[PDB]
């Protein structure tokens, strides 16, 4: 039960926009906070989510 382990967590994380692993959102309008990016590392960390 990691899932339920740490919860009231709320963290930060950065990154570097070079990398097919991150590399925004494709859509036409532009989402905001979290929801505007993707790639292998930002739908890996909603996995980790
Ligand atoms: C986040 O905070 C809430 C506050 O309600 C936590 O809920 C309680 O968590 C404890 C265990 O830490 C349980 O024993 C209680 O039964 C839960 N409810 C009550 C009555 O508060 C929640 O677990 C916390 N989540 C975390 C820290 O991961
Ligand atoms: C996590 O908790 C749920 C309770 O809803 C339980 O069904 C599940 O088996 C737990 N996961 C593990 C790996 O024990």
């Amino acid at each position: 039960n990691i899932t339920d382990s740490l919860s009231n967590r709320s963290l930060i994380v950065t990154t570097i926009l070079e990398e097919p692993y991150v590399l925004f959102k494709k859509s036409d309008k532009p989402l905001y906070g979290n929801d505007r990016f993707e790639g292998y590392c930002i739908d890996l960390l909603r996995e980790l989510s």
